[PDB]
Protein backbone atom coordinates (compact mmCIF):
# COMPACT_ATOMS: atom_id res chain seq x y z
CA UNK A 1 0.00 0.00 0.00
CA UNK A 2 2.91 2.97 0.74
CA UNK A 3 6.99 2.01 -0.12
CA UNK A 4 9.49 3.96 2.29
CA UNK A 5 11.64 5.78 0.45
CA UNK A 6 15.48 4.65 1.25
CA UNK A 7 16.34 7.68 3.36
CA UNK A 8 13.77 7.27 5.49
CA UNK A 9 15.18 3.42 6.45
CA UNK A 10 19.11 5.17 7.30
CA UNK A 11 17.26 7.74 9.55
CA UNK A 12 15.54 4.14 11.16
CA UNK A 13 18.65 3.03 11.26
CA UNK A 14 19.75 5.86 12.99
CA UNK A 15 17.00 5.94 15.58
CA UNK A 16 17.48 1.94 16.26
CA UNK A 17 21.16 2.40 16.86
CA UNK A 18 19.69 5.42 19.25
CA UNK A 19 18.25 2.80 21.50
CA UNK A 20 21.00 0.55 22.24
CA UNK A 21 22.56 0.06 25.40
CA UNK A 22 25.30 -1.16 27.48
CA UNK A 23 22.94 -4.28 28.29
CA UNK A 24 22.65 -4.81 24.37
CA UNK A 25 23.44 -8.49 23.91
CA UNK A 26 23.87 -10.28 20.85
CA UNK A 27 20.37 -11.30 20.17
CA UNK A 28 19.42 -7.70 20.06
CA UNK A 29 22.40 -7.05 17.33
CA UNK A 30 20.96 -9.84 15.37
CA UNK A 31 17.81 -8.45 15.70
CA UNK A 32 19.38 -4.98 13.87
CA UNK A 33 20.76 -6.80 10.62
CA UNK A 34 17.35 -8.98 10.55
CA UNK A 35 15.43 -5.78 10.73
CA UNK A 36 17.92 -3.72 8.17
CA UNK A 37 19.75 -6.65 6.45
CA UNK A 38 19.08 -8.95 4.09
CA UNK A 39 19.95 -12.82 4.34
CA UNK A 40 22.25 -12.64 2.11
CA UNK A 41 23.62 -9.27 2.59
CA UNK A 42 27.47 -8.49 2.71
CA UNK A 43 28.95 -5.19 3.90
CA UNK A 44 32.58 -4.24 2.44
CA UNK A 45 35.12 -1.65 3.88
CA UNK A 46 37.58 -0.30 1.30
CA UNK A 47 41.08 1.49 1.50
CA UNK A 48 43.19 2.74 -1.14
CA UNK A 49 46.41 2.16 0.45
CA UNK A 50 50.07 2.29 -1.18
CA UNK A 51 49.69 -1.36 -1.62
CA UNK A 52 47.12 -1.17 -3.20
CA UNK A 53 43.08 -1.36 -2.48
CA UNK A 54 42.32 -3.12 0.67
CA UNK A 55 38.87 -4.96 0.40
CA UNK A 56 37.02 -6.09 3.86
CA UNK A 57 33.72 -8.29 3.17
CA UNK A 58 31.97 -9.16 6.00
CA UNK A 59 29.25 -12.01 4.77
CA UNK A 60 25.88 -11.72 6.68
CA UNK A 61 26.49 -14.06 9.08
CA UNK A 62 29.12 -11.54 10.93
CA UNK A 63 27.10 -8.11 9.76
CA UNK A 64 26.15 -7.89 13.45
CA UNK A 65 29.23 -8.68 15.07
CA UNK A 66 30.50 -5.58 13.12
CA UNK A 67 28.57 -3.31 14.59
CA UNK A 68 28.53 -4.50 18.16
CA UNK A 69 32.15 -4.16 17.66
CA UNK A 70 32.08 -0.74 16.76
CA UNK A 71 30.56 -0.41 20.24
CA UNK A 72 32.89 -1.86 21.91
CA UNK A 73 35.65 0.55 23.26
CA UNK A 74 33.25 2.48 25.22
CA UNK A 75 31.49 3.76 22.35
CA UNK A 76 28.37 5.45 23.64
CA UNK A 77 26.70 6.76 19.86
CA UNK A 78 27.04 5.84 16.38
CA UNK A 79 24.83 7.37 13.17
CA UNK A 80 25.26 8.13 10.07
CA UNK A 81 25.26 11.61 7.93
CA UNK A 82 24.42 11.33 4.42
CA UNK A 83 25.18 14.33 2.47
CA UNK A 84 24.13 15.04 -1.09
CA UNK A 85 22.99 11.15 -1.76
CA UNK A 86 21.78 10.09 -5.65
CA UNK A 87 19.55 7.21 -5.45
CA UNK A 88 18.83 5.22 -8.74
CA UNK A 89 15.73 2.80 -9.08
CA UNK A 90 16.46 -0.30 -10.82
CA UNK A 91 14.07 -3.61 -11.46
CA UNK A 92 14.44 -5.05 -8.70
CA UNK A 93 16.92 -2.78 -6.70
CA UNK A 94 17.08 0.89 -5.35
CA UNK A 95 20.81 2.12 -5.00
CA UNK A 96 21.48 4.94 -2.97
CA UNK A 97 25.31 6.27 -3.88
CA UNK A 98 26.57 8.73 -1.22
CA UNK A 99 29.63 10.67 -1.62
CA UNK A 100 29.70 12.70 1.33
CA UNK A 101 28.94 9.73 4.19
CA UNK A 102 30.01 10.58 7.50
CA UNK A 103 30.05 7.54 9.91
CA UNK A 104 30.31 9.42 14.07
CA UNK A 105 30.99 7.55 17.00
CA UNK A 106 30.85 8.88 20.24
CA UNK A 107 33.62 7.85 23.03
CA UNK A 108 33.12 8.42 26.75
CA UNK A 109 35.95 8.56 28.88
CA UNK A 110 38.74 9.17 29.57
CA UNK A 111 39.52 11.66 26.02
CA UNK A 112 35.42 11.75 25.31
CA UNK A 113 36.37 11.59 21.54
CA UNK A 114 34.19 12.22 18.05
CA UNK A 115 35.01 9.81 15.70
CA UNK A 116 34.66 10.66 11.79
CA UNK A 117 34.82 8.56 9.60
CA UNK A 118 34.40 9.45 5.79
CA UNK A 119 33.71 8.18 2.72
CA UNK A 120 31.50 7.24 -0.34
CA UNK A 121 28.61 4.85 1.01
CA UNK A 122 27.28 2.85 -1.69
CA UNK A 123 23.90 0.93 -0.52
CA UNK A 124 21.97 -1.42 -2.58
CA UNK A 125 18.47 -1.79 -1.10
CA UNK A 126 15.63 -4.33 -2.38
CA UNK A 127 12.49 -3.08 -4.06
CA UNK A 128 10.86 -4.85 -1.26
CA UNK A 129 8.03 -4.19 1.15
CA UNK A 130 10.76 -4.64 4.30
CA UNK A 131 13.34 -2.25 2.15
CA UNK A 132 16.57 -4.02 3.29
CA UNK A 133 20.42 -3.66 2.51
CA UNK A 134 21.48 -6.08 -0.09
CA UNK A 135 25.11 -4.87 0.02
CA UNK A 136 26.84 -2.09 1.82
CA UNK A 137 30.34 -1.22 0.32
CA UNK A 138 32.20 1.88 2.58
CA UNK A 139 35.18 3.43 0.75
CA UNK A 140 37.32 4.88 3.55
CA UNK A 141 38.66 8.40 2.31
CA UNK A 142 39.00 10.44 5.43
CA UNK A 143 39.48 10.17 9.19
CA UNK A 144 39.29 12.43 11.93
CA UNK A 145 39.60 12.35 16.30
CA UNK A 146 38.26 15.32 17.52
CA UNK A 147 38.94 16.16 21.09
CA UNK A 148 36.87 18.82 23.25
CA UNK A 149 39.18 21.79 23.69
CA UNK A 150 38.89 23.00 27.75
CA UNK A 151 37.17 26.29 26.87
CA UNK A 152 37.59 28.30 29.82
CA UNK A 153 41.29 28.52 32.21
CA UNK A 154 39.86 27.90 35.38
CA UNK A 155 39.22 24.57 34.32
CA UNK A 156 43.12 23.40 34.86
CA UNK A 157 42.27 24.44 38.55
CA UNK A 158 39.44 22.70 39.40
CA UNK A 159 39.48 20.32 42.38
CA UNK A 160 37.88 17.36 40.67
CA UNK A 161 41.00 16.90 37.86
CA UNK A 162 43.46 17.67 40.63
CA UNK A 163 41.53 14.85 43.08
CA UNK A 164 41.96 12.79 39.32
CA UNK A 165 45.73 13.12 40.44
CA UNK A 166 45.58 12.85 43.80
CA UNK A 167 43.08 9.69 43.52
CA UNK A 168 46.28 8.09 41.29
CA UNK A 169 48.55 8.84 44.07
CA UNK A 170 46.39 7.39 46.71
CA UNK A 171 46.30 3.79 44.49
CA UNK A 172 49.30 3.33 43.18
CA UNK A 173 52.17 4.97 44.98
CA UNK A 174 54.08 8.17 43.62
CA UNK A 175 56.87 5.89 42.42
CA UNK A 176 54.08 3.87 40.74
CA UNK A 177 52.25 3.91 37.54
CA UNK B 1 1.20 5.96 11.11
CA UNK B 2 2.72 9.99 11.15
CA UNK B 3 6.08 10.51 12.00
CA UNK B 4 6.69 13.46 13.33
CA UNK B 5 11.11 13.51 14.13
CA UNK B 6 11.86 12.73 10.45
CA UNK B 7 10.21 16.19 9.67
CA UNK B 8 13.81 17.22 11.07
CA UNK B 9 16.01 14.97 9.46
CA UNK B 10 14.44 16.14 6.18
CA UNK B 11 15.63 19.79 7.44
CA UNK B 12 19.07 18.29 7.97
CA UNK B 13 18.98 17.00 4.17
CA UNK B 14 17.85 20.44 3.13
CA UNK B 15 20.29 22.58 5.10
CA UNK B 16 23.26 20.24 3.24
CA UNK B 17 21.60 21.61 -0.17
CA UNK B 18 22.79 25.21 1.21
CA UNK B 19 25.88 26.85 -0.93
CA UNK B 20 28.21 29.02 -0.52
CA UNK B 21 26.06 31.32 -2.67
CA UNK B 22 22.61 30.71 -0.47
CA UNK B 23 20.77 34.06 -1.00
CA UNK B 24 18.49 35.49 1.56
CA UNK B 25 15.46 34.82 -0.49
CA UNK B 26 16.65 31.04 -0.35
CA UNK B 27 16.51 31.42 3.75
CA UNK B 28 13.35 32.93 3.51
CA UNK B 29 11.88 29.73 1.29
CA UNK B 30 13.53 27.51 4.03
CA UNK B 31 11.61 29.13 7.01
CA UNK B 32 8.38 28.67 4.28
CA UNK B 33 9.42 25.06 4.27
CA UNK B 34 9.00 24.17 7.87
CA UNK B 35 7.48 27.00 10.09
CA UNK B 36 4.83 28.31 9.91
CA UNK B 37 3.38 31.86 8.99
CA UNK B 38 3.92 32.97 12.99
CA UNK B 39 6.27 30.51 14.31
CA UNK B 40 8.90 31.69 17.25
CA UNK B 41 12.26 30.46 18.11
CA UNK B 42 13.44 30.18 21.84
CA UNK B 43 17.02 29.35 23.29
CA UNK B 44 16.97 29.46 26.98
CA UNK B 45 20.24 29.16 29.67
CA UNK B 46 19.79 29.01 33.38
CA UNK B 47 22.40 31.19 34.65
CA UNK B 48 23.92 32.41 37.83
CA UNK B 49 21.24 35.22 38.06
CA UNK B 50 18.02 32.90 36.62
CA UNK B 51 15.71 32.01 33.59
CA UNK B 52 17.77 33.89 30.08
CA UNK B 53 15.17 33.56 27.16
CA UNK B 54 15.98 34.55 23.93
CA UNK B 55 13.02 34.75 21.22
CA UNK B 56 12.98 35.47 17.86
CA UNK B 57 9.91 36.45 15.54
CA UNK B 58 9.21 34.44 12.05
CA UNK B 59 10.61 37.08 10.50
CA UNK B 60 13.68 36.80 11.76
CA UNK B 61 13.90 32.79 11.93
CA UNK B 62 15.60 32.60 8.39
CA UNK B 63 18.25 35.22 9.53
CA UNK B 64 18.86 32.99 12.82
CA UNK B 65 19.61 29.40 10.37
CA UNK B 66 21.49 32.12 8.01
CA UNK B 67 23.94 33.77 10.98
CA UNK B 68 24.58 30.10 11.65
CA UNK B 69 26.20 29.60 8.69
CA UNK B 70 28.20 33.09 8.85
CA UNK B 71 31.33 31.88 10.53
CA UNK B 72 32.55 29.82 7.63
CA UNK B 73 30.60 27.48 8.92
CA UNK B 74 30.21 23.90 6.31
CA UNK B 75 27.88 21.84 8.24
CA UNK B 76 25.00 22.30 10.72
CA UNK B 77 22.30 19.25 11.64
CA UNK B 78 20.41 18.20 14.55
CA UNK B 79 20.43 15.12 16.53
CA UNK B 80 17.33 14.34 18.12
CA UNK B 81 17.60 11.51 20.72
CA UNK B 82 14.92 9.14 22.38
CA UNK B 83 12.14 12.14 21.67
CA UNK B 84 8.70 11.55 22.88
CA UNK B 85 6.11 12.55 20.49
CA UNK B 86 2.74 14.02 22.03
CA UNK B 87 -0.88 14.45 19.87
CA UNK B 88 -3.23 16.65 20.79
CA UNK B 89 -5.83 18.65 18.82
CA UNK B 90 -4.33 19.76 15.68
CA UNK B 91 -0.69 19.49 17.11
CA UNK B 92 1.88 17.13 17.90
CA UNK B 93 4.63 17.86 20.46
CA UNK B 94 8.16 16.77 19.69
CA UNK B 95 9.74 17.08 23.29
CA UNK B 96 13.89 15.47 23.10
CA UNK B 97 15.80 15.89 26.26
CA UNK B 98 19.06 15.04 24.39
CA UNK B 99 19.35 17.32 21.13
CA UNK B 100 22.35 18.27 19.78
CA UNK B 101 22.99 21.43 17.33
CA UNK B 102 26.28 20.06 15.63
CA UNK B 103 27.90 22.88 13.40
CA UNK B 104 31.43 22.22 11.09
CA UNK B 105 33.95 25.01 10.81
CA UNK B 106 36.70 25.43 8.42
CA UNK B 107 39.95 26.79 8.84
CA UNK B 108 41.73 27.11 10.81
CA UNK B 109 40.84 25.02 13.64
CA UNK B 110 37.98 23.19 11.51
CA UNK B 111 35.90 22.94 14.60
CA UNK B 112 33.02 20.44 15.64
CA UNK B 113 30.88 22.70 18.01
CA UNK B 114 27.99 20.36 19.51
CA UNK B 115 25.15 22.36 21.38
CA UNK B 116 23.20 20.15 23.56
CA UNK B 117 19.59 20.14 25.29
CA UNK B 118 16.23 19.66 25.49
CA UNK B 119 14.69 20.47 22.28
CA UNK B 120 10.35 21.27 22.20
CA UNK B 121 8.59 21.48 18.97
CA UNK B 122 5.47 22.47 18.76
CA UNK B 123 3.93 21.06 14.77
CA UNK B 124 0.91 21.72 12.98
CA UNK B 125 -1.17 18.62 12.63
CA UNK B 126 -1.34 18.96 8.54
CA UNK B 127 0.08 18.06 5.48
CA UNK B 128 2.71 20.12 5.92
CA UNK B 129 3.65 19.59 9.57
CA UNK B 130 5.38 22.78 9.42
CA UNK B 131 6.52 23.87 13.42
CA UNK B 132 4.83 26.08 15.39
CA UNK B 133 7.29 27.02 18.30
CA UNK B 134 10.99 25.97 18.65
CA UNK B 135 12.26 25.74 22.18
CA UNK B 136 15.88 24.89 22.90
CA UNK B 137 17.20 24.84 26.57
CA UNK B 138 20.84 24.57 26.42
CA UNK B 139 22.70 22.64 28.76
CA UNK B 140 26.05 21.36 27.35
CA UNK B 141 28.74 23.32 24.75
CA UNK B 142 31.59 21.47 23.33
CA UNK B 143 34.35 22.29 20.61
CA UNK B 144 35.50 19.95 19.38
CA UNK B 145 39.45 20.09 17.69
CA UNK B 146 40.90 17.74 15.92
CA UNK B 147 44.02 16.12 16.91
CA UNK B 148 47.13 15.45 15.03
CA UNK B 149 46.95 11.70 14.30
CA UNK B 150 50.93 10.81 13.43
CA UNK B 151 53.46 12.66 14.63
CA UNK B 152 55.34 13.50 11.12
CA UNK B 153 52.25 15.63 10.64
CA UNK B 154 54.09 18.30 12.90
CA UNK B 155 56.93 18.11 10.08
CA UNK B 156 54.35 18.79 7.03
CA UNK B 157 56.16 20.92 4.50
CA UNK B 158 52.69 22.87 3.57
CA UNK B 159 52.64 23.63 7.93
CA UNK B 160 56.12 24.65 7.45
CA UNK B 161 55.19 27.30 4.79
CA UNK B 162 52.43 29.16 6.31
CA UNK B 163 54.65 29.83 8.76
CA UNK B 164 57.03 31.34 6.24
CA UNK B 165 54.42 33.12 5.06
CA UNK B 166 53.41 34.56 8.58
CA UNK B 167 57.28 36.00 9.04
CA UNK B 168 56.59 37.63 5.39
CA UNK B 169 53.79 39.17 6.81
CA UNK B 170 56.23 40.99 9.98
CA UNK B 171 59.63 42.88 8.11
Amino acid sequence: PYMVQPEYRIYEMNKRLQSRTEDSDNLWWDAFATEFFEDDATLTLSFCLEDGPKRYTIGRTLIPRYFSTVFEGGVTDLYYILKHSKESYHNSSITVDCDQCAMVTQHGKPMFTKVCTEGRLILEFTFDDLMRIKTWHFTIRQYRELVPRSILAMHAQDPQVLDQLSKNITRMGLTNF
